[PDB]
């Protein structure tokens, strides 16, 4: 078999993951795709996690069955998994421990600085001794969390495959009766959807008991710092989640109208896309092009707003960590105490240390938890049941399609704004420190260090605000100007491209790339390019303060591009053999729950629970390699991230000579903080490249085909159309540029006011004739037409004077009057009048308009019969000379054919048909061999 090497691993080499070099060095050129990877352990396959788990549940079931109670579920899950909760509990404790001691140190690193004498030997060694333990708590948050995480998130897996297989061992035990109720469907929907939602639990299962216990800590240190000025720090933090409540439940209301109002919009092209031979003939593309864009226009006001409001949230969001100490400092300052450099900085940290985590853990461990209980409600009460007796390039196009150049000057200037107004607002705290430091009475004003402090705490706001205001609004207007071009380059190709490629293609692009340029891009785009900013400011005021840490930067940041691509490079797989052995086991559960009845008739049963844990094993295979290859890298990223803070101590401590307190707190003070905003920046990449696609897709239109522009500079008479004699020569018609021939050499003489007749073997090259009157693709040869061709006459001034019978009707979602007249240029009275001569007008007095009737599924209330009629009546409308009567039926029709015999004008009339008994007494006939065309003068001669 395949042995995997997690077994058969010692300790110190399996914290960084070290089994798993080989591996990679195997997928950096040959692309494994099934035959080399590990299989699972021996305590992870599904019967072994599924048989345990179904004792525990008929054991429970069993004893709650004495008292009248109902038997639950999750109390079978806890009597199995309450030693591992219970393990981890003692992990969790300690490094939610691990994260207070920090401040603590750093604060008497710092006092250690604020009383410093240079003839001494004794201090430096307590404060070697306080680095070195400050050194233990970041390798513990470091290095022994990748461990812990892959082990809390490997503990759920095993619940999900036990609960998929005991579902699955259930389902094969129901009844007719408990059959009948429910549906395939209504299973696959609860084995993926309410099962999977068992994988992101137990990740955030220890944010509601370590949560509050970390804040009321965190509480109590400050008192004994500052003092009562702590709770005016504690005030702010609370309004925080009234503030997203609003703002979440105001989007909702957003979000939805904007929807259901383009949902009309993809409605109507999926409309526009069928049928777009009939569209073309009849020239009715300006209606459609305005009903399309009025909703295009509605959409983009429509989410002008939303976007509008979710820059204001990530504005605020940016900065609310200036508000809370700006406004504890101020208090704490009023009141009449002196500013410290050893109090401040260790305050800054807790603070910084609270309001994060809380406000991005706490909010969504009770909807994991919520959703959790529903899912296992919804299992229990399943299991109740009865039983039987891109490039560069791709970014320029994107980006250049916005506003000119010099927006995106002013936006760069912009962005190196807020950001410096944030290091200010610090720097200046430090400042103060040290002039109150070398006083020797002569107190220091307040209104000129209060002030600056104010302004420079207002311009990080206005700052934070603007730049977000304007890139969004840049970024949605690119969106708002390609649409329009991709639809005018659409609403323009021939018919050619329009037959080799299928409708949903073209409908799910024109639906999701524009939804993805709308939705998910501008706010990646601003999170990304803040979170880059902010790790650059850090190094940047780290490195302002030793002129030293600059040198050892440059290997930490040659090594990180070359690991990126070395794990890109293959971490591109994992996802597709995730997806490729999902899909068959859902294939085999769907083919297997409806072939019920041959399984019970055999004697064999227990076969399909076998194939169906062999299928899940594979899936549980390829699943394991991705949570190994995920932790993979943020070992190797962490040991960066606590070696620059390890540097920076060291080199602040020993070079205790040649500066002060305030800078090295100041210094100290942010490296603290690099984390989680260097995992934020290195993760949104990967989505902002795996998004792109979109764009490129999209970019892939505007430049297709053209067929000839819609009007010349030669203008035809005003009235053309008259005494329509036709003549031919030696034409050929082809369907590809450069593909077969369908005809050959048809040469005619059709006259004015004559029924010319055709009739041909049906396939032989009968339908292509209509299609080269109409240059609906460029044929060879000459055809005159009332003195003139047909090349050098524009497409609308050529289809327009002509009228054809269409072999099967075809009605647009609209009122009336929109059907028979697009283009208002004619009364209502004549409307009235031509709808009444062609013998209907009774279908529409019933109706409640009779003018303004509006139809559903492209008329559903009329039959077909009224569909001819209602053609006819176009026909008649249209009032032309050149009339094309297709029409192959196997079926009302009398009447019609009685007044196309007498009530059209003789006005040169031809047919294309089979039905040899409706080309009867015709002025000439045609005769088509597989071929060629034979052209009979009189069909009595025939005859």
């Amino acid at each position: 078999v395949k042995p995997n090497p997690l077994q058969d691993a010692n300790l110190c080499s399996r914290v960084f993951f070290w089994w798993l070099n080989p591996l990679f060095k195997i997928g950096h050129k040959r692309r494994l795709e099934e035959d080399d990877m590990y299989s699972v352990l021996p305590e992870d396959r599904s019967q072994h996690l599924g048989e345990e788990l179904q004792g525990f549940w008929d054991k429970e079931v069993l004893r709650a069955e004495n008292d009248a109670q109902k038997p639950s579920l999750t109390r079978a899950i806890i009597k199995c998994y309450w030693k591992s909760y219970l393990v981890l509990g003692i992990f969790t404790l300690i490094e939610e421990s691990a994260k207070v001691i920090q401040p603590i140190f750093l604060g008497k690193i710092i006092n250690y600085f604020e009383n410093y004498d240079p003839m001494d030997s004794v201090a430096l060694n307590t404060a070697y001794a306080y680095a070195t333990v400050l050194t233990f708590c970041t390798l513990i948050l470091a290095i022994l969390h990748h461990l812990y995480f892959y082990h809390v998130q490997c503990a759920g897996m095993r619940l999900r495959v036990a609960m998929c297989h005991m579902i699955y061992r259930k389902a094969l035990r129901l009844s007719n009766m408990a059959m009948g109720k429910t549906t395939t469907g209504q299973i696959v929907n609860l084995l993926s959807n309410d099962v999977n939602k068992f994988d992101q639990v137990t990740v955030f299962l220890h944010f509601l008991w370590a949560g509050p216990l970390q804040a009321i800590a965190v509480t109590a240190l400050l008192w004994m710092e500052i003092g009562i000025s702590c709770l005016a720090g504690m005030a702010v933090l609370i309004i925080l989640l009234p503030l997203q409540s609003c703002f979440g439940k105001l989007f909702s209301s957003l979000r939805s109208k904007t929807a259901t109002f383009t949902d009309a919009r993809i409605r109507t092209m999926n409309e526009v896309i069928t049928g777009i031979r009939i569209i073309k003939m009849y020239a009715w593309e300006k209606s459609f092009s305005n009903l399309i864009t009025n909703l295009r226009k509605k959409e983009i006001s429509k989410i002008l707003r939303s976007s509008c409001l979710r820059g204001m949230n990530l504005a605020s969001f940016f900065s609310a960590s200036k508000i809370i100490v700006f406004v504890t400092f101020t208090t704490y300052v009023l009141l009449g105490s002196v500013i410290t450099a050893s109090r401040v900085f260790v305050a800054v940290t807790l603070y910084g240390a609270v309001r994060l985590t809380v406000t991005l853990f706490f909010p969504s461990a009770i909807e994991r938890v919520s959703e959790a209980i529903v899912s296992i409600r919804r299992i229990q009460t399943f299991l109740l049941l009865d039983e039987i007796s891109v490039g560069f390039q791709a970014y320029k196009n994107y980006f250049r399609a916005g506003a000119h150049w010099i927006v995106f000057i002013f936006l760069i200037l912009l962005n190196t704004a807020a950001q410096v107004a944030y290091v200010l607002q610090d720097w200046w705290l430090s400042y103060w420190a040290n002039k109150q430091s070398m006083l020797n009475t002569e107190k220091l004003d307040l209104n000129w260090y209060l002030g600056i402090y104010s302004g420079l705490t207002v311009a990080t706001v206005l700052f934070g605000i603007a730049r977000s205001l304007l890139v969004f609004y840049v970024l949605v207007n690119s969106s708002q100007t390609l649409h329009n071009k991709m639809f005018e380059s659409i609403l323009k190709a021939p018919v050619l491209f329009f037959d080799r490629n299928p409708i949903g293609r073209i409908l799910n692009r024109f639906s999701k790339d524009i939804g993805h340029l709308d939705d998910l891009l501008p706010l990646t785009f601003l999170d990304f390019i803040q979170t880059l900013l902010q790790v650059v400011g850090v190094v940047s005021v780290a490195v302002a303060v030793i002129p030293w840490i600059a040198i050892p930067l440059v290997p930490l940041g040659i090594i990180f591009i070359f690991l990126r691509r070395y794990f890109l490079e293959t971490s591109r797989d994992v996802k597709r053999l995730e997806s490729t052995t999902r899909s068959p086991v859902f294939s085999h559960l769907s083919s297997s729950l409806q072939g019920l009845w041959t399984i019970r008739a055999y004697k064999a049963e227990e076969r399909c629970q076998e194939l169906f844990d062999a299928h899940q094993d594979l899936h549980s295979e390829a699943w394991f390699l991705f949570l190994t290859t995920s932790r993979w890298f943020a070992v190797r990223l962490d040991a960066i991230c606590a070696m620059f803070v390890i540097i920076v101590a060291f080199g602040s401590l020993i070079l205790a000579k040649t500066l002060d307190a305030g800078q090295v707190g100041l210094a100290l003070s942010y490296a603290l903080t690099l984390m989680g905003m260097f995992q934020w920046c290195v993760r949104q990449s990967a989505e902002v490249e795996n998004m792109m696609i979109s764009v490129e897709r999209v970019i892939e239109y505007t430049d297709l085909e053209k067929e000839a522009p819609w009007e010349y500079q030669k203008r035809p008479p005003p009235a053309w159309p008259h005494e329509g004699v036709i003549i031919f020569d030696n034409v050929n018609f082809m369907y590809s540029p450069g593909g077969p021939l369908v005809l050959k050499h048809l040469t005619a003489l059709i006259k004015s006011q004559e029924k010319v007749g055709i009739v041909g073997r049906t396939g032989a090259g009968k339908s292509s004739l209509i299609s080269a009157l109409f240059r609906l693709s460029e044929p060879e040869g000459k055809i005159w037409i009332d003195k003139i061709l047909t090349t050098e006459i524009g497409l609308h001034d050529l289809r327009k004077k002509m009228s054809i019978i269409p072999q099967e009707p075809v009605l647009f979602t609209g009122t009336m009057r929109k059907n028979l007249d697009p283009f208002n240029e004619h009364t209502d009275e004549e409307l009235w009048n031509a709808l009444q001569e062609v013998q209907l007008k009774e279908t529409i007095e019933d109706l409640p308009g009779k003018m303004d009737t509006e139809l559903a599924e492209s008329g559903s209330n009329f039959s077909v019969g009224q569909r001819q009629l209602v053609c006819l009546a176009r026909a008649i409308l249209r009032k032309n000379q050149i009339l094309i009567i297709d029409e192959a039926t196997a079926n009302t029709d009398e009447l019609i054919q009685k007044k196309i015999r007498e009530k059209f004008a003789h006005c040169t009339v031809l047919t294309i048909a089979h039905r040899l008994n409706t080309i009867i007494d015709s002025d000439k006939i045609m005769v088509l061999d597989s071929g060629r065309l034979k052209e009979y003068d009189e069909p009595y001669v025939l005859l």
